[PDB]
């Protein structure tokens, strides 16, 4: 490592990034140019195997500003990952390996980023996950760093403060956060909207804080060496010039999110000693130096595999990598009336007992969400994570637990506060990771806490979000079947659970929870079908019994999962959905009109009152539902 | 003010709160008891008129921990607001004036609170609103304080850090935040999940920080006097004992959210010199002292009205209180092809020119959202607010602008980042305030930024949320008509706007935007009706022309607002919805099955690519839509 080679390496990264953006006529060149010197130096510190991006003890690199994707892709290509020069030439084009923000389908990308702040919380999560991995497997086997590059947008977002709060509490001395302090945001100078003492902020949260010139190779290297020895999470505040190297665009907010322009790039190449009339150029010295990551990484992983072979942890690691979901004996809730928060809590305990990598927690609502994993201890030594009142960071942290390699995480809160974590849930869905969301207190059945605490629209949100299963079990048996599906599924799942006691169901007549909806009651020449989920199924059973006593044949359908029902074939749906179909849910769920002629829901916000009073107010009684079905 | 009277006053508040919770068998007594000494002293500082809760220059009191509602209600009753002893006896009961968390329908409640963190951001917003009011009306007329009581849950939430960041930047020396530091959260000791240096955190954000014993009347009074003279926003860290006065429950996390119990209350009353066998008791000295707020408040408001009469601001204040929406000449966009972000930006400028209280901003996306109010300056002197990368705090701050008394605020971001602010949007909806949400970049038409930046499920969320209008205009004319409705409406509205250019529509055939959906094309004996919103309307017009050329009569319906369409009578809906109805939207909008037989939408996440390539990929072409409609 020396100034001449580092300058060539940094400029190679700058011009690959600039050329990529220019060819796409789209993207973000300013930050890549501002960060290129830092990444060049960081390449000498990062421990990774480009030919095995799943090596468990690799350093984890996170670009929280996913807009700087061109720089990440340049680095992955140069380092020997499975990303070609042609792929770089396809930046931002339909179906390419180089989308505008990074996606985990591109090998080498640790986690999908883009929405600001997320990546900082994800990096904290990788650092917590690594501490838990060290607890399970030993410091001989888990000893790596977590490097996160972030910008002003990330640090203004509330989620960054939440996650960094937890990083200081948990003494995450494996976490190195590099802040690109370039004085610019979209609306112009950062001072228009931000003037915090950033050093003091992070020291208040238990970080060590270093401040450098992000274009001085010696200062970057010295900061990284110091950060690696820190006994605290470490922040490097790196002062940079946005679009560094790009002449008239240096320092310009306009360089953030639009191509630099052909003439600017020609001039920049000229000033750097590069031929201005060629694009996507990789000079020899830089080519060889960056690609030596291949040989170095193979040797690092080989040494690590030798430690694993000597360890007493081999069988444990194999169990963590190969969980057996089939063996699990779940509780038998047949015939047992219970609130589904309580059946679910018992299931969480069975899962934690059977699966060494299953863990999670609540955003300060454990006693209400019923998520305590009894006698399994507190993080880091145990399994129960105390996220605090930090729903959003909790979900982003657990997205990283799910990506780490050995964990099956769950995030818990009240269903109304799913809205605080929805942007991170969406990243789980985008990536199709195995991360389970536990949402209790699902309806106006909450009662006295009132309309701020009574979900209405959240079921619609989760059902509309792609790549999610939204389970709303009517009893414990459905709750178990939902978990069996969720563990085998290729996408994340939410569990929407009651505060209040529900009535145990009788056994399925036709179909089961695996079909999303199934028959609880089937009548020849049914005139009506009552379709419900969760707490409304019993109302429909009772109403169907009354309708039958009045001379109307009825089907009753339980629909624990709308998304699974949508996948069933027409023959199956047609067997269930007979006559006039009435959907019944304590929610404003207009999506039910996909399957129902009429929907009996809630169109307003709720009310503060006793649960039974609130349900009556909103029409959830046999007499009212039967009157509605009989249109009079 | 002396120790004997203050102790009696504080204990009066404690036992009203405890008795209320006990009678309801529901609620949160611990914080009321912990905060009662602070509120007793604060009652001597607060400037307010119990008989006119709308007095513009009143101090604004915000309980961010809405769970402490019993204490607020006790104080409002004692101070002479329109809240009776009987109302206190109806705490948490259906349809009472004393719901479990505070609602603005209870006179004296400044803003609805409950979801943690919100109230802190709302209080920052009242302080910013007051600074703008001072800019408009003068320091002779606007000089009041904003007091916020908060707890651990509030300060762990990201939104608190975001809002307090802005408070320090804007030198909000009218803002006094009182933090109830009681060492407890729901999961037990606060140290399980939080160990920040809170003084350092707030000093990093430009606050003055005082630290007191929250049970020492002299220290509370001295802190308040110092805070009132601060040249910075001020934090008082008040160390308290949860359930102070309640013997065996002192310091217990169990006192947070359940009744204290009859025996605990008897003992607490005995120790305080109160008769344990009576409930809802107000001793004479305390009764008289608390109710003197009536006479004092009338005199304070009278003095203020005399200043208003001497001011040169009388006509301005009257215009702000009585905006004339009818007079406004909006731009004429007839026949003009435009992106609806651009028509909307022109409308925002016309509104800001015509309405002295209309203002707002973006979360660091002004240039992309097209929200700059040209030549109207930056806050505080002007109208453009630079919220930074703080979507959630922006919305909570603007909820407070909307409650202040003289402002019409708008919050702007990309539609995908509506998810960061949704919990605060929900409070706007709950309160039915006039707060406008501007969401640009509404679909896969975003293009190259890819699936993290392409909305799919957000339209469903906003349509499902009660008390919101969700406008998705297809052209500038619809955009204007939507604003005319939104300004006259009794609920908040969102505007869902395109990045990309849309085609101007021809004039309505039957109905208009006021009906939510209306006919653009009507054919006798229509076989198909194509229903769309926003950017998909033109596709449907073109597809209907092709279907007509192939011998199929078609209606085409534009649906700029689903919620308004839901309110139309059956005769109107039946005229529009002829034959087989196909809904077409670049969204996963299953709610369209309320009106449509078939829905042609998007069921997956998007793709990074050029807009035209992405729309083709997802099926938005005439040939594909016609093939779908012809079922082959």
């Amino acid at each position: 490592m020396n100034i001449q080679i580092l300058q060539e390496q940094a400029n190679t990264l700058r011009f690959l990034s600039a050329d990529m953006v220019q060819k796409a006529n789209s993207g973000h060149p300013g930050a890549p140019l501002g960060l290129a010197d830092i990444l060049s130096v960081l390449s000498y510190h990062l421990k990774h195997n480009p030919k095995n991006p799943t090596w468990l003890n690799r350093d984890r690199l996170v670009f929280s500003g996913g807009h700087a994707s061109a720089l990440l892709y340049s680095f992955l290509h140069l380092s020997g990952y499975d990303l070609s020069l042609e792929d770089l030439k396809n930046f931002r084009q339909l179906h390419s390996k180089t989308p505008g923000h990074p996606e985990i389908s591109t090998l080498g990308v640790e986690i999908a980023t883009g929405p600001l702040g997320q990546g900082v919380a994800n990096a904290v999560g990788f650092a917590m996950a690594a501490k838990k991995a060290q607890n399970l497997l030993g410091s001989d086997l888990i000893d790596h760093k977590i490097y996160c590059l972030c910008g002003d947008g990330d640090l203004q977002e509330g989620i960054s403060y939440e996650a960094c709060s937890l990083a200081g509490l948990h003494k995450l001395d494996n976490f190195i956060l590099i802040y690109d302090s370039n004085n610019i945001s979209i609306e112009g100078d950062v001072g228009l909207a931000f003037n915090e003492n950033v050093k003091m902020r992070f020291e208040a949260q238990g970080f060590e804080v270093l401040s450098i010139n992000g274009h001085d190779y010696e200062e970057i290297n010295k900061a990284l060496e110091q950060a690696k020895k820190s006994t605290k999470p470490c922040l490097i505040i790196a002062k940079t010039t946005i679009a560094k190297g790009a002449g008239e665009l240096e320092g310009s907010h306009k360089s953030h999110g639009a191509p630099l322009g052909e003439e600017v790039i020609k001039k920049a190449k000229e000033q750097a000693g590069f031929d201005p009339n060629i694009s996507f150029h990789i000079p020899q010295a830089s080519k060889i130096r960056f690609e030596s990551a291949v040989e170095l990484g193979d040797l690092e992983e080989a040494k690590w595999k030798d430690k694993l072979e000597k360890s007493a942890k081999k069988e444990l690691l194999e169990r963590l990598l190969n969980p057996d979901f089939n063996k699990i004996a779940y509780p038998d809730f047949k015939g047992k009336d219970l609130a589904t928060r309580d059946s679910n809590g018992e299931i969480l305990n069975v899962l934690a007992k059977n699966l060494e990598g299953f863990l999670g927690g609540s955003a300060d609502l454990g006693p209400s969400n019923k998520t305590e994993l009894h006698s399994m201890g507190d993080f880091v030594e145990g399994k129960n994570i105390h996220f605090g009142i930090r729903e959003h960071a909790m979900a982003a942290i657990n997205n990283a637990f799910a990506r780490y390699g050995i964990f099956l995480p769950f995030s818990a809160t009240f269903f109304i506060f799913s809205e605080y974590l929805k942007p991170a849930a969406r990243i789980a869905a985008l990536m199709k990771i195995k991360h389970f969301f536990i949402f209790t207190h699902d309806s106006i059945g909450v009662g006295e806490d009132g309309p701020t605490h009574q979900p209405i629209e959240q079921l619609s949100t989760f059902r509309a979000m792609p790549n999610f299963l939204t389970f709303r079990p009517a009893d414990g048996v459905e709750n178990v079947k939902a978990w069996q599906i969720a563990l085998n599924a290729d996408i994340p799942s939410a569990f929407v659970l009651s505060r209040q006691k529900l009535k145990a169901l009788n056994e399925p007549v036709f179909g089961d929870v695996k079909n999303g909806a199934y028959l609880l009651k089937e009548s020849k020449e049914a005139k009506f079908t009552l379709l419900a989920s969760g707490s409304e199924v019993w109302l429909c059973l009772e109403s169907a019994n009354e309708l039958e006593k009045q001379g109307f044949a009825c089907n009753v359908v339980s629909m624990p999962c709308f998304e699974l029902f949508e996948k069933q074939d027409k023959a199956y749906q047609e067997r269930l959905l007979k006559g006039e179909v009435i959907g019944v849910e304590a929610a404003h769920s207009n999506e039910l009109y996909k399957f129902c002629h009429k929907v009996y829901g809630i169109e307003s916000f709720g009310e503060s009152g006793k649960d039974k009073d609130v349900f009556e107010r909103f029409g959830f009684s046999v007499s009212k539902l039967v009157n509605f079905i009989l249109s009079k």
